[PDB]
């Protein structure tokens, strides 16, 4: 029996559930919505709802509560997952939030990864321009989240939706992430190692500030240029922690410019303070967009 918020509330009858999407922090579900716009009521639109899991327990609840809160004052980005609405009462807590339909960035890369009929046999989906694209998008993304003082905590290409029009959208950026209890060595359902993408301060001093997120963006950087690729690819986790006590960083991977390579490693910074600020990653990742001519 959750409040009534007018602003946001979304007629649960006007939703048909599809094809859920993913899991974690509750479920996240594909449906169609009729008359998101209010000017068009009988107009369809695919959108994801995020809702409980079967388990319900009360924390469970007041989470997903915690992050639709937080998803009504975050504001409009185009670059980072918007809400749309919400279904409170009479019937289960919904959070309906835009649809990406090419799924997250990791997967999107990992299915564009180069290959003969054909005058283009070698040209692979993917160009130098694009990837770069990519990840200017995350940086203006990750440059307002940082502005209206939102910590990620776990910014990677897995949190990156993309759109069908190629737009790079940041999910869950408002949530619990239970800083003080991470299992380091437990990987997730997609066989993801959390802790690959932690700052040292982060890891190791269990503090979070927006400077823990750059490090995370050049973890993010790298998936991008490896066209999805685990971080530290093959590297135990016990292994992970001497070797960044030892100041050790991945080595530059294929095809990737020193441009960008230089940003990764600037990202991985041992202090917070000689890391880029988003702002500064904004702009140099334009000039690089830029240099590509006409
Ligand atoms: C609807 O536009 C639509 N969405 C998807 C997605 C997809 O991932 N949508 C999506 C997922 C979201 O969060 C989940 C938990 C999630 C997943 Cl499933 C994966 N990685 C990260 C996260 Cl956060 C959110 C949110 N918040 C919003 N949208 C995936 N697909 C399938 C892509 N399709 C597969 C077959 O080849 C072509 C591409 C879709 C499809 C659609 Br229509």
């Amino acid at each position: 029996d959750l409040p009534l918020d007018p602003l946001w509330e979304f007629p649960r009858d006007r939703l048909v559930l599809g094809k859920p999407l993913g899991e974690g922090f509750g479920q996240v579900v594909r449906a169609e919505a009729f008359g998101m716009d209010p000017a068009r009521p009988d107009q369809a639109s695919t959108v994801a709802v995020k809702m409980l899991k079967d388990n319900a327990s009360d924390k469970d609840l007041a989470d997903l509560v915690s992050e639709m809160e937080v998803m009504k004052l975050i504001g409009r980005h185009k670059n980072i997952i918007n809400l749309l609405g919400v279904c409170t009462q009479e019937g289960p807590l919904y959070v309906i939030v835009e649809c990406a339909a090419k799924g997250n960035l990791r997967e999107f890369l990992r299915a564009r990864r180069p290959p003969p009929d054909g005058p283009r046999s070698s040209e692979g989906p993917l160009s130098f321009p694009v990837l770069v694209s990519c990840a200017y998008q995350v940086a203006r993304g990750m440059q307002y989240l940082e502005s209206r003082k939102c910590i990620h905590r776990d910014l990677a290409a897995r949190n990156v939706l993309v759109t069908e029009d190629n737009v790079m959208k940041i999910a869950d950026f408002g949530l619990a992430r239970g800083v003080h209890h991470i299992d380091y060595y437990k990987k997730t359902s997609n066989g993801r190692l959390p802790v690959k993408w932690m700052a040292p301060e982060a890891l190791f001093d269990e503090v979070y500030t927006h400077q823990s997120d750059v490090w995370s963006f050049g973890i993010l950087l790298w998936e991008i240029f490896t066209l999805g690729g685990s971080p530290y690819p093959g590297i135990p986790v016990e292994e992970l922690f001497s070797l960044l006590r030892e100041g050790h960083r991945m080595d530059r991977p294929p095809h990737c410019p020193p441009e960008l390579y230089g940003l990764m490693r600037e990202c991985w910074h041992a202090a917070p303070s000689q890391r880029p600020t988003f702002k500064q990653l904004v702009e140099a990742l334009d000039k690089v967009l830029l240099a590509v001519s006409e």
